[PDB]
């Protein structure tokens, strides 16, 4: 058995094992980093299966989750958040946090996520580029999200610059052990503030939704509070930089599309769809253990053994998508849905959220600068370590 998670094939490539078990071994066991083994999904109907069937858990304490570091190992003795749950407990808890990120919810946040972004893209008009490149991934791709969730979550405006340093501070590659711990319990403590503060004085953010609807109530506790609205901050921020970055790559790779955006800025929900699929930047989230005996395809997964469902090889799976490891954003799109939020009942809380930024930065960046450019060659793009989700961690632009 292989170890797991593998490594991308190139930078801005899946892990070439995919498409090969995909052919000839769709349910297989890997090999984590502790030993133990767990079961690898490839097909994009058995990943659907995983993500659905009844019979599978997310609960960390059961022995046979597949923790893919040692890391993940020590973070599942913590009290968990609905992320990791089960029904009911999912629900009782993520609905208390869903209703700014409905469909509707997000429709109506359209004008404050396009004047972010036309804030943050005038921002870099004004730094400019005179003296030569800028980041786009700091300038841009970055306080995109970032500013948007924490203002979402309660953060005051004079306060988004720090804490946006401080969240990637966490998952920079270059920070050491020690200095991404400490922006992690920073940031609890800042979020535990915040709800001592709405507690007393609520406002229009979710920290105060959270403690009058469910604090004040002892529904939940103020912890309980600060852990969920942790989640919402770290757990897709990272996602959307990278989308963001890899959005511009991809454009800048295919050159026609890019024209084809730029002359029809309507265009951009369907590039954002195929962004999606193509470059699935969380590709490790859908993780179970078997509760009972299930069968998926030729194999028997036994009670207490691992499963993990690769999206980002179901979103690559050519009985679904034609074509596949073709970026095409005028795709014909089958029945069956792409699978870069995951699927299910723990689907993506921000799903609609996230699409909407991208649709609005994609919509509106080649307005403003139809003359961006990646500044380096595209061979040289600064993407993430190979043994990582797909990303980009930095990508010096001009305008
Ligand atoms: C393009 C950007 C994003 C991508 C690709 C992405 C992807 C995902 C995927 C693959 C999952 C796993 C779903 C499953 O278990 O089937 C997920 C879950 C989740 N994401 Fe995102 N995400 C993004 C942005 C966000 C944002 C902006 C937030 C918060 C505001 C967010 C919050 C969450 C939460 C809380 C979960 C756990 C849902 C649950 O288990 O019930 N995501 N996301």
């Amino acid at each position: 058995a292989p170890s797991f998670p593998f490594s991308r094939a190139s930078g801005p490539e899946p892990p070439a094992e995919f498409a090969k078990l995909r052919a000839t071994n769709p349910v297989s066991q890997v090999k984590l980093f502790d030993g133990s083994l767990a079961w690898l999904v490839t097909k994009h109907k058995d990943v659907c299966f995983v993500a659905t069937s009844e019979k599978l858990s997310k609960v960390r304490t059961r022995q046979g989750f597949p923790e893919l570091s040692a890391s993940g190992k020590q973070a599942a003795k913590a009290k968990p958040t609905f992320v990791d749950m089960d029904p009911p407990e999912h629900m009782h808890q993520r609905s208390m946090v869903e209703p700014t990120f409905t469909p509707e919810a997000v429709k109506n946040l359209q004008p404050y996520i396009q004047r972010t972004v036309d804030d943050l893209l005038e921002q870099m008009k004004q730094k400019g580029c005179a003296n030569g490149p800028v980041d786009l991934v700091k300038e841009f791709a970055l306080p995109v999200p970032s500013y948007i969730i924490y203002t979402l979550l309660g953060v005051p405006f004079n306060d988004l610059e720090y804490l946006t340093q401080q969240n990637a501070i966490r998952t920079n590659g270059s920070s050491t052990a020690r200095e991404a711990s400490a922006a992690n319990q920073e940031l609890l403590d800042y979020l535990a503030i915040l709800v001592e503060q709405r507690l007393v004085e609520p406002k229009d953010d979710i920290i105060s939704k959270l403690c009058t609807e469910q604090v004040k109530p002892g529904n939940i506790d103020k912890s309980d509070a600060v852990q969920i609205a942790f989640l919402l901050l770290v757990a897709g921020n990272a996602n959307m930089v990278n989308m963001i970055a890899l959005g511009v790559a991809t454009l800048a790779q295919h050159p026609d599309q890019l024209a084809q955006l730029k002359a029809n800025p309507s265009l951009a929900p369907q590039f954002v769809e195929e962004l999606c699929r193509y470059h699935t930047a969380s590709a490790l989230a859908i993780k179970r253990t078997a509760k009972e005996d299930v069968m998926i395809g030729d194999k028997l997964v036994r009670a207490n053994e691992g499963i993990i469902a690769s999206n980002q090889s179901a979103n690559r799976d050519e009985e679904v998508f034609e074509n596949p490891d073709e970026f095409n954003m005028n795709r014909k799109w089958p029945p069956q849905d792409p699978l870069g939020f995951g699927f299910g009942d723990h689907r993506c809380i921000a799903e609609h959220l996230a699409k909407a930024e991208l649709t609005t930065v994609f919509s509106t960046l080649y307005q403003k600068f139809p003359d961006l450019k990646v500044a380096v060659p595209l061979g040289k793009i600064n993407y993430t370590p190979l043994n990582r989700d797909v990303g980009i961690v930095d990508l010096p632009v001009i305008f």
